[PDB]
């Protein structure tokens, strides 16, 4: 009832306001900041850049034409070589200024040997044009390989559960890969999301709580190849320890679950998320196997993934209860 | 008997079905989808961008000099100015956009300073062809540097071997690198793979159960110069404690193994893997040695590393029953 | 009273001197060199490079059309073809020289069939070009994509508190993102900075001893979306277990706090550091809350990031004192 | 006497020979292959991938020209257009080849409308000429941009020393950052080598034994600012426990150091590494301090970082003779 701090499709749900310094801090980060920006602003801006540099190269160039006298003479003749041939007004000094940037070079518009300044200009734009086309490809590769967008082919189940396995009561949710490319150093982490008062009274707003799914034995690394059950065995230290599941319907709490791990392609670091709401796992179920073996291989069939069956067998209580419940029976 | 999920070249066994999103989240994560088909349908895909947006502009030239008339006056006169010089037809179009795309600008069809939308429609075509190309090197660039060909120039044995050293019951595999250049921070991991039912009765088509290595003591990280021997020392905790030499030619599983670490020159992680089928565990073996000593160095002879010779000392039975039955002598 | 080792911006306040090897070192290191300068000292050495080939060139381009007397006779005749079109003197073979490695190729100047040594030297400087730009692209790519500029839209409190949390004495200090986009395998760590010598008599001019944030249990690792306070337990092993109120105002040392974690377009690990001395650590205080709820979703107020309030119930003495206090009314 | 398995200079001792498989190992892994070749080779092979597609379509356009008839009227009339402008024979060819692939484009040389399978020619090698061009582009950036270079402005001592610290005795040697720039999540390995029997009396060649820097605990990673002193506690589970000073002259065996971390601007790792023999280690010395506070800073004085003094107070038997001692005297 409270709210979701992570949606299920991955995205947080919390806006920053009253910032300060935001814009200073933003221009010494403008990299990182231009690579976050969407496609068509980067883009845009880019071809600002380009557009910024030609017209000013251009003005230049129309000034050197204009003061040597080549706009009224634009090809020259046996008396007169004009800075640039062939600039007769605005439009052919912006012209030329592309020509030369962009190194399209035509050659109508053409620089001559007549004015250091003209050869001098050229020189300059020659530079800044390879300057700005390294930014502008620099930007482009950065933000196509971004990696945040390999986890679309990376799956949670909606749903997480709980059930006994090898004899101990067990939270579980299963991730998978939807690409028969890997996910090199792959590892899981969980954490309980809800606010909480301290026995000093301190109000943590939302306090995230560990999850152990193995990190003390390595076992948070996965080798992911057809969909893993992740498990989260309920147990004295875990902030679940207590819980029943009637206390499920009644609580308000959230499980956030992050896969982490390296694109095979161009080994870069993505992050996977989801959120499981207290009234989005389901007590006392099981997932239904997606793997199964033919002749020559195996193979996964991707529409049991979500799904989930009924254990009745399943104990209603704590794994406190379950602990202590065991103690008097194995004490009297 | 079963199958083999990991093949040796590291190669994975498994096929995905019944995915139901797949290409909208392949659209989403294009970029991987992209670098990870084969590299003649990247290029035919790029190639075919190009040709688009050159047949497009091509076109929009053709009109261009259709509708100001330079069709029947390709270089003009005293009088008249076309958008584009030399644009007779179709052809000449395309020629003009290819050569003002690709910055090639031969000259001959070249625009002027007539129409202010020839020229803006240059500008237009000079920055999208500058995007083109950054897409395409971003995505070579990417694809070329993929690590996970590394792994072709990392080497694991044939075989795994079961033997005592020093006093201790051991699982025993090679890895080695066939470069002069490092692995960069490897580790290793290993897998038990088969399939098991819990004491709930609940069935996992394949469990995979961690295999020690080293890891809580960090003697998973290898400093891999010439060929180490993995070890994995059988006990209490290990899966493979009740499994003497006959269980071995009875029983069906498999050991994945794996070996993580970054291309030295592109700091890139790869992984490379391959599996010891039970079949493929060589009982009361060892690996022959590799390296030697010369004057001013150490080599290492590769034709060696495959090889293995019986070690007929070795105790026949688990490291369980040699656990236990140790505490019936000790014990009498 | 000291001095600060690392200053509140994350900048380390010590100098090298007296390094010896420093310039051969830096030049087998070039590359590292070269983009840890600033931009325009990357840019004028690039441009530096541009202008020396064009030159050299140009310088070849002269002599050829020199020594076989194209000077005089620049655009040749029915009897007489030039190397190169139109070279009339140095600025000429300078143009020329420009023009075929910036691909610009106005034509004007012109390589001919004629001179197998000036098509050579075309091939030669064509590579050449290719190879210079890929070097500033390379250059350029990597010094834009520089992740410690991230480390500024990262945030730590201008402060760090003591106080009491779930019935523990610990350091809090507060972590925060400034984008909305993520920091991937983020992490923390500190170190307590002092001199001191040991009980050989050893001095050591400045010893960094570790502050647990909870490495051992992996909750050194954190999920970052609205700010963090990160805790370090004072308890028997932390350095600052013999600490009280009045030590702190009285003792020199210093708290370096630091971030880590991958720039999530990217996935580059970028390091944010900060210090708090003795001095600009609270004793007896609490973080104001910076997260709250609204209908639909949470939002973090960043004017009362840094903000703490009072406490006094905040107990006075060392964690040590309160430890030892602790048997004495438990012992009696 | 034995042998040094690395060199003082961080390069490893080994060769390896009878390979088998390299070359086509070498050819699936080509881009490792081709950034790690010297310079001068990889540029040569690049700019021979240039020639050959220069020469390649240079000869195409000669077949065509030849077969339409264009070498006897290179420039066409009123009646004859050629298939490419001024193509006079196989040097033109290659010169409009070289035009058209590089983007030169002077344009004296230039394709008409006339002949499909030209135009059509020259939509291929554009193609063909981006792609190169993107390879070249990678292949540099890649091997430009090699962390591994990082390795030599980062330092270790020339000798390690043993001896007392807080109690214990200790094996330490020290590592220094020789730039002003950071490496970053920066953490220390050693391993002892030598070769040895087991108790079942197989010969390891070299075996390779951790040498405990505090992994365990976390104290292996490092934040390195000035030189720190790395240090090995020698204890019941150290290699070198039953070690004492005269053990030192007599023994041969090696002590390999590493050090790995992230070039902070492109946050890629490089792995530093040195090596220690017995001889080289000098027991019961410990290093001349190089760091010293002035006003506003702290100064590292790099002339004494490899400069070691006597301490004479040092215990000269083993750890483990100082232990049992200790428990002679305890013990009565
Ligand atoms: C020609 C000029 C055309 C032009 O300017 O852009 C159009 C197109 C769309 O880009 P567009 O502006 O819609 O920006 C992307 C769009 O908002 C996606 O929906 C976002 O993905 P997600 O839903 O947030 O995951 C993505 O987020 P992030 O990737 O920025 O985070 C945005 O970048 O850009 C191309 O794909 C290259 C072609
Ligand atoms: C001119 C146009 C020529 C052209 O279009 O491509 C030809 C050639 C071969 O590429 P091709 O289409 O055969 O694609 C590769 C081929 O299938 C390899 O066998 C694969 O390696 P592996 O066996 O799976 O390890 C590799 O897998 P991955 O690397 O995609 O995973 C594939 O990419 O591409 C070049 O090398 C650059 C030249
Ligand atoms: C056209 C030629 C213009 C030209 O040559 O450069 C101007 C401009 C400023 O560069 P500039 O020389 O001032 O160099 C940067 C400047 O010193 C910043 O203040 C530094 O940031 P910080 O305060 O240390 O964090 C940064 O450090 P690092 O990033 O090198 O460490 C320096 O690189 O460069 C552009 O931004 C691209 C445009
Ligand atoms: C114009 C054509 C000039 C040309 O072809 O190359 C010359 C020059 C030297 O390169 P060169 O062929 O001598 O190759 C490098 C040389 O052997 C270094 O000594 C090596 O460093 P290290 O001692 O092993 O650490 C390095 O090893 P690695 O980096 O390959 O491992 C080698 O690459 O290359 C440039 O620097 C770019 C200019
Ligand atoms: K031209
Ligand atoms: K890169
Ligand atoms: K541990
Ligand atoms: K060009
Ligand atoms: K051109
Ligand atoms: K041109």
């Amino acid at each position: 009832c409270r709210n979701r701090f992570v949606k299920k499709n991955g995205q947080c749900n919390v806006e920053f306001t009253n910032m300060d310094d935001k814009p200073q801090r933003y221009i010494a980060d403008m990299f990182t900041t231009c690579v976050d920006i969407r496609w068509r602003y980067m883009l845009l801006l880019f071809s600002l850049a380009f557009l910024v540099s030609w017209l000013l190269f251009g003005l230049i160039f129309w000034l050197i034409a204009l003061i040597h006298g080549d706009l009224e003479n634009p090809g020259g003749d046996d008396t007169f070589k004009p800075c640039v041939l062939q600039v007769n007004g605005f439009v052919a000094a912006f012209l030329f200024s592309i020509e030369t940037q962009t190194t399209i070079g035509y050659g109508f518009r053409c620089v001559t040997e007549e004015c250091p300044l003209a050869v001098f200009m050229v020189v300059v734009q020659s530079i800044v044009g390879c300057i700005i086309d390294s930014f502008m490809i620099g930007a482009i590769m950065a933000k196509m390989a971004a990696p945040k967008k390999r986890a679309q082919t990376l799956l949670f189940s909606h749903n997480a559960v709980v059930a006994m396995r090898d004899g101990k009561l067990c939270l579980m949710w299963r991730v998978g890969n939807l690409r028969k490319s890997h996910i090199v150093e792959a590892h899981v982490r969980a954490q309980l999301i809800k606010p909480r008062i301290t026995e000093e009274g301190e109000y943590i707003p939302l306090d995230q709580i560990d999850i152990d799914v193995g990190f003390d034995k390595g076992l948070d690394r996965i080798f992911l190849v057809s969909p893993i059950t992740i498990l989260h065995e309920i147990n004295e230290d875990s902030p679940l320890f207590g819980i029943s599941r009637q206390d499920l319907e009644t609580d308000d709490f959230e499980i956030v679950v992050i896969l982490e791990g390296m694109v095979e392609a161009t080994a870069m670091t993505t992050q996977a998320r989801s959120s499981y709401l207290a009234s989005e796992i389901l007590w006392g179920h099981r997932f239904e196997p997606v793997l199964f073996e033919e002749k020559n291989q195996y193979k996964v069939d991707y529409s049991h993934f979500h799904k989930t069956y009924e254990v009745p067998s399943t104990p209603r209580c704590s794994a406190k209860d379950l602990v202590e419940n065991k103690f008097l029976l194995s004490n009297s």
